[PDB]
């Protein structure tokens, strides 16, 4: 979840889809 995302900010837009695509650690 890009709210509780490890690394910088992810998407432009609030995209946690986008973020957990790559976001899961
Ligand atoms: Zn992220």
């Amino acid at each position: 979840a890009v709210s509780a995302c490890a690394l910088s900010k992810c998407a432009a837009a609030a995209n946690v889809a986008a973020h957990m695509t790559h976001c899961a650690k």
